[PDB]
C-alpha cells in the first residue's frame, strides 16, 4: 500500500542513492571534463524545463495573490510574513557566530546601490532574463525575479483597487497559473531520471562538517519549533508532504527551480491555501536568507583565521537572486568590506557542490513551513473573502 | 488653500531651487566622477521607474486608441493630428534659421535606412529594448518605440475591423493602461525627492543663449497662438495643468519618460478625452521635432563659423527615439553631409547637460498642446461614438 | 476576366520576371557589395514585416490549435501527422542516394545535444529572439522556433484539459491569431515590390543541375502522388491556390517567412479547416526534410569525390531552425563525423543563393499538402468537435 500511494517519492529517493552508487561506480574519470557535462546532460534538461517555468510563475502568482486579497488586509498579512523573513534570520546570523565561536575550524558599497537598481526594472522585457550588476552593459544573464516580484506586488494590488475592470487580466494569470502548474505534473516525473544523471556528474569532479552541523539544527530544531509555538500543530507531517520539494532542492540547488514542485507540494500534498502560497512562496524564494545567511556568516570567520559582516552577508544573496554561481561572487565582494585575500575561494569551490544543495533545502524548508505559519496567523483574513 | 489644492506642484517647484542650491553648495568636487553617480542615485531611481512603465504604457494606449475610434474615422484625424507635427516642424525650422541670422555666435544615408529598418521590427520582444542602427550586431539597447509605436498603430485599428472577436483583448489592453496609469500615482510622489538628486549630479561637472531664446519664443508664442487661433480658448489655463509634467521634463529630458506624467496631467489636470490622448501623446513623444530640430539647426551653423541640413537633422532625432545620448551621435552624422569636423562636439556635451533639459520642455508641450487642438478639431467625430 | 480574379498572384509573377530582367539590366557590378545592400532594400523590409508576424504567428496558431481539438483525438492525428513528416524524409533520403547513383558531378554529437537543449527552453523571452547552440554566452540572436513550437502544444493541450477555467486565453490567442493574420493581408500586397528588388539584389554576385533533378522530381511527382493515393483528389488543382504562397518562398528562401502567407494560401485560396492547418503548419515549418535533406545529402557526396551521413544531416537542420545561414554552418558539422575538408564550402555559397530557394519551395509544398492529407485521414475527429 505504501509503494501505491507515495510512488514518485520513493523513486526520488531511489534516484539519491543510485545517483551517488552509479556516481561511484564511475568514479575514476578517465575523461576530460567536457565529457562530464555530456554524461550530466538528462539532468541538465530538467533544469532547462524547470527554468522554463519559473518566469511564468513568478508573474502569475503574484499578481493573482495580491489582487485576490483586499488591498487593506494584504498590505497587513504582508507585514505578518516580514515579521518570519526577519526574525528567522535574527536567530540564523547569531546561531553562525555561536557555531563558529565553539568550533572553530565591483564594490562593497555598490552591492547596495545594485540591489536598489534591480528592485525597480528599467525594462519588463529586459528584467524576465537579464539581471543589473556594475561591471568595470551591466545588464547580464540570468532572471531578475528581484525586480519582477516587485513590479508583480504593486501591479497585482493595483488590480485589487480596479475591481470590475481588473477581473479580466487577473482571471487571465489565475489560468496561466493553472496553465504553468498543469505542465509541472509531467515535470516531476522527469525528475528521479535527471536528479540521478545530474548529481553523479556533480560528484566526479573541517568548515564542510561546521555548515551541516549549523544547517540541521536550524532546520530540525529552530524553524520546526517555532512552527510548533504558533500553529501548535506537528511539524513533520506538514514536512512529510513537502518530502517530493525538498529531495528535489538536493538536485537543483536553487530555491527559484524547485519552486514549481514546492508550489504542487503544498497545494495538493500538505493542502494549504493558494491564496496565501501564492504570496509567500515567490517572496519566500529571494528575500528568506535562513540557509545561505547561516553559510556566508561561517565562510567568513572559517578563512580569517561582527555587526559590519553579517549586514554585507545578507545583501550579497538577495542582490544575487537566481543568477549563475551566486555564492561564489558574493563571497569576493563581502571580503573587500572586512579586507581578507580571495585566495581561499580557490579552495571552497570544490565543495561548495555538495554544501549549497543542503543551503537550499533549509531555505525551501522556510518558505513552506513560513507559509503554515502565515494561514494559521491569517485564518480570520482568508474567512472575510469567502 | 493654494498650498492645500495644489500641493506637489509646489513641491517639484521646491525641488528645482533646492536641487540647484544644495548642487551649488557642493559645487567645489574633490571627489572622482564615480562618486558624483552614487549622489545622483535618488533621481536614479525615477528614471529606472520611469523607463518600467514606457514600455506597457505606449503599447496598450495605441492598441485601444485605434480600436474605440472607428477605422475610417481614426484615420482622418490622424492626418488632422500630422498637419499639426507638419506645420509646427515647418514654421521651427524656419525660426531657426533666422535665430542664426540676425544673432552669430555609419553614414548620412544609412540613418534614412535605419529609420526605415526601425520603423517596421524583425521582432516584436527584440523591439521592446533594443533598437537597429549599423555599425562597422547592429540591434543595441535601448527601446525601440519607432517599431513598437508602428505595430501598435496597424494592431489596434486590426481590433477595430475585428468587432466581436477583437473585443477580449482591448477590454484587456486598456485595463492593463487603467494598471500603468494606477503606478504612475506613486511615481508622481517620488518625483521632488528624484529631482532634486538628478538635477544636483549634473551641475557639479553664446550659442547657449541663442538657444533659449528661439526655444522660450517658439513655446510661448508661437505654440500658444497657434493653439488659441483654432480653440479660441486662453492656452495658459492648458499650461496650468499640465505644470506637474512641464516641471518633470526638466528633470528627466526625455518626452518618453515624462509621458506616464504627461497623460495624467491632460487626462486629470486639464480635463481632456482619453480617445484622443492615447492616439497623439506616443506618436507625439517620437514625430514631434519642434523643439529638438530647433536645437540641432541652430548646432550646425554655429560651429561652420540650407535644404539638405534641414531634412537631415529631421531624420537624425527621430530615428534615435528614446536611445541614451541620442543628440550626442545624430549631430556628428548630421556633420558628414555638410563636411564640418567634430573636434567642436567637445565642447557642446558640456553645456547639453542644462540645454537638453529645454529642448524636451518645449517636445512635452507641443504634444499636450497637439491634443488640445486635435480635441476641439474632432469633436464631431467623438461625439459619433457616444 | 483572369487578370480581375487571379490579380495578386499575376503580379508576382511579373515581379519574379522583372526582377530577373532589371538584375541582368544592371549585372556589370561598379559599384562595392555595400552599395548592393542599398539596392535590395526594399526586399529587406518585406522580410523584417514577415519576420515581425513570425512569433506571434507560431505561438497563436499550436495554442488555440491543440485547445481547440480534444486532448485525446489531437494526440491520434498529431502521430497521423508524423506518419506524414518520417515517410516523405525517408523516400527523400532515399532519393538522394539514387540520384548521385546514376548522375555522380562544435562536434557532431553536440548538435544531438543542442537540438534537446534548444526542445525546452530555459527562458520563454529568450526563446522568442535567442537560440541556444554550443560555441568554444551559448545563447545567440535568431528566434527559438523549436522551443516556442513545443511549449505552445505542451501548453496549448493543457488548455484543453482546463475547459472552463482555459477557455478565457484560448480565446484570446484566437483573437490574437485573427489580428496577426490581418496584418497579413498588407504584407501580401508589398510582396512584388519586395521580390523584385530582392531576388535582383541577390543574382549580382554540374552539382546545381542535380539538386534542381531531385527537387522538381520529388515536388512534382513523390508528393502530388502520395496525396492523389489517399485523398484521391487532383494535385494541381491544390497547388493552384498556394501559387501566392509557393512564388514568395523563392523571395523569401525560409518556410517560417512564408508561414503567415501559407496560411492565407491554405485558409482562404484552397478551403481548408483553420483546426487542423494550426497544428500542420508551424510543426512543418521545422520538423519537415523533404526538401532540406534531399538538398544536404546530395551536397556530401559531390565533395567527397551511408547511415551515418543521412541521421546527421537530418538533425542538423531541425537544430538549426529560423536562424541565419543555417545551410552555411550544418554543412560544416556534417562533414567532421565523414572526415572531408572544408575547403569545398568556399563554392557551394556562391551558387546556393538560387538553390536555396528551390529547397523551400519544396518544404512549403510538403506542409500544404501534409495539411491536405491530414484533413481527408482525420475528417470523423474534425466531425466530433461539432
Ligand atoms: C522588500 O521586499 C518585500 C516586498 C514585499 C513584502 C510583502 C510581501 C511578502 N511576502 C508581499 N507579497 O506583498 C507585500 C508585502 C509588504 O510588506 C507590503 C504590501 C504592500 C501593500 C500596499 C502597498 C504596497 C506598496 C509598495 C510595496 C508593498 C505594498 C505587499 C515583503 C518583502
Ligand atoms: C509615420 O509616422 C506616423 C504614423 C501614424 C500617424 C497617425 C497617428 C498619429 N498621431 C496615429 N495614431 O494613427 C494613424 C496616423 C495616420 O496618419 C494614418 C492612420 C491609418 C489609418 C488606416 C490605416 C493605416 C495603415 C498604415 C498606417 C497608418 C494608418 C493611423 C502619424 C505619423
Ligand atoms: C518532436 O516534434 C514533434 C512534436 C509534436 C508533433 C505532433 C504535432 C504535429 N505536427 C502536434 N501539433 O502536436 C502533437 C504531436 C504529437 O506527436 C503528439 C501530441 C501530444 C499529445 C498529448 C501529450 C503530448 C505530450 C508531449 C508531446 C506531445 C503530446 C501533440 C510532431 C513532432
Ligand atoms: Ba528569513
Ligand atoms: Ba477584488
Ligand atoms: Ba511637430
Ligand atoms: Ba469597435
Ligand atoms: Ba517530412
Ligand atoms: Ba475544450
Ligand atoms: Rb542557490
Ligand atoms: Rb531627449
Ligand atoms: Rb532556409
Amino acid at each position: 500500500s505504501f509503494l501505491r500511494r507515495n510512488a514518485l517519492l520513493l523513486l526520488t529517493v531511489l534516484a539519491v542513492i543510485l545517483g551517488v552508487v552509479l556516481g561511484f561506480l564511475l568514479r575514476p574519470y578517465p575523461l576530460s571534463p567536457r565529457e562530464v557535462k555530456y554524461f550530466a546532460f538528462p539532468g541538465e534538461l530538467l533544469m532547462r524545463m524547470l527554468k522554463m517555468l519559473i518566469l511564468p510563475l513568478i508573474v502569475s502568482s503574484l499578481i493573482t495573490g495580491l489582487a485576490s486579497l483586499d488591498a487593506k488586509a494584504s498590505g497587513r498579512l504582508g507585514m505578518r510574513a516580514v515579521v518570519y523573513y526577519m526574525s528567522t534570520t535574527i536567530i540564523a546570523v547569531v546561531l553562525g557566530i555561536i557555531l563558529v565561536l565553539i568550533i572553530h575550524p565591483k564594490e562593497v558599497l555598490d552591492c547596495f546601490l545594485d540591489l536598489a537598481r534591480n528592485i525597480f526594472p528599467s525594462n519588463l522585457v529586459s528584467a524576465a532574463f537579464r539581471s543589473y550588476s556594475t561591471t568595470y552593459g551591466q545588464e547580464v544573464e540570468g532572471m531578475n525575479i528581484l525586480g519582477l516580484v516587485v513590479f508583480s506586488i504593486v501591479f497585482g494590488i493595483a488590480l485589487g483597487k480596479m475591481g470590475e475592470q481588473g477581473q479580466l487580466l487577473v482571471d487571465f494569470f489565475n489560468s496561466l497559473n493553472e496553465a504553468t502548474m498543469k505542465l509541472v505534473a509531467i515535470i516531476m516525473w522527469y525528475a528521479p531520471l535527471g536528479i540521478l544523471f545530474l548529481i553523479a556528474g556533480k560528484i566526479v569532479e573541517m568548515y564542510m562538517v561546521t555548515v551541516i552541523v549549523g544547517l540541521v539544527i536550524h532546520g530540525l530544531i529552530v524553524l520546526p519549533l517555532i512552527y510548533f509555538l504558533i500553529t501548535r500543530k506537528n511539524p513533520f507531517v506538514f514536512i512529510a508532504g513537502i518530502l517530493q520539494a525538498l529531495i528535489t532542492a538536493l538536485g537543483t540547488s536553487s530555491s527559484s527551480a524547485t519552486l514549481p514542485i514546492t508550489f504542487k507540494c503544498l497545494e495538493e500534498n500538505n493542502g494549504v491555501d493558494k491564496r496565501i502560497t501564492r504570496f509567500v512562496l515567490p517572496v519566500g524564494a529571494t528575500i528568506n536568507m535562513d540557509g545561505t545567511a547561516l553559510y556566508e556568516a561561517v565562510a567568513a570567520i572559517f578563512i580569517a583565521q561582527i555587526i559590519t559582516i553579517s549586514i554585507t552577508a545578507t545583501a550579497a544573496s538577495i542582490g544575487a537572486a537566481g543568477i549563475p554561481q551566486a555564492g561564489l561572487v558574493t563571497m569576493v565582494i563581502v571580503l573587500t568590506a572586512v579586507g581578507l585575500p580571495t585566495d581561499d575561494i580557490t579552495l571552497i569551490i570544490a565543495v561548495d557542490w555538495l554544501l549549497d544543495r543542503f543551503r537550499t533545502m533549509v531555505n525551501v524548508l522556510g518558505d513552506a513551513l513560513g507559509a503554515g505559519i502565515v494561514e494559521h496567523l491569517s485564518r480570520k483574513e482568508l474567512e472575510k473573502q469567502d
